[PDB]
């Protein structure tokens, strides 16, 4: 419950480094080089998920991405709320026809 | 090479993630993008930075008081004393004030 509050607590500190203009070097300080390359691969894995027009093997060879990240991602995109889905379809898939 | 286009994907989550604070969708993006583990961990990176700037705290002392390894934070300590000027002045306004 407590850890909860610190999540939360980042989650403001974030916003407010947006607002201040700030947000580039606290995300450098706050994540490592891993964890930052990670979040870029997911944007990419989330979009494709989005699309549906690949199988597996070519999500893998696409992405450059292993399938047990890729298979978690998916039912974590499963749970989201529609109202978020919507707005990543519009943003992710903006080029699709 | 492999890491500009490793940059420019982190950027496009920056990007990301400031548009859903602007739609008030940070929350479910961020439920989304990190695993509990990963939330749970930038919660504590907060606090070990929070206590960092204070300096009351032995890093010892924090181990005990935030759960945390030593090795995280060591480099956590590593990775503030890295960061700009106008970062860590704008921290210890909005962490410790
Ligand atoms: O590797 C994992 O355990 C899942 C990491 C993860 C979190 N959100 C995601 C979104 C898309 C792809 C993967 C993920
Ligand atoms: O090694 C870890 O567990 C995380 C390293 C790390 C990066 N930025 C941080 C900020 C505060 C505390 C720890 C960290």
């Amino acid at each position: 419950e407590q850890r909860h509050q610190e999540w939360l607590r980042f989650v403001d500190l974030l916003k407010n480094a947006y607002q201040n203009d700030l947000h580039l070097p606290l995300l450098n300080l706050m994540l490592t080089p891993d964890e930052r390359e990670a979040l870029g691969t997911r944007v990419r894995i989330v979009e494709e998920l989005l699309r549906g027009e690949m199988s597996q093997r070519e999500l893998k060879n696409e992405l450059g991405a292993g399938i047990a990240t890729i298979t978690r991602g998916s039912n974590y995109l499963k749970a989201a709320p529609v109202e978020l889905r919507q707005w990543l379809e519009e943003v992710l898939l903006k080029s699709d026809l």
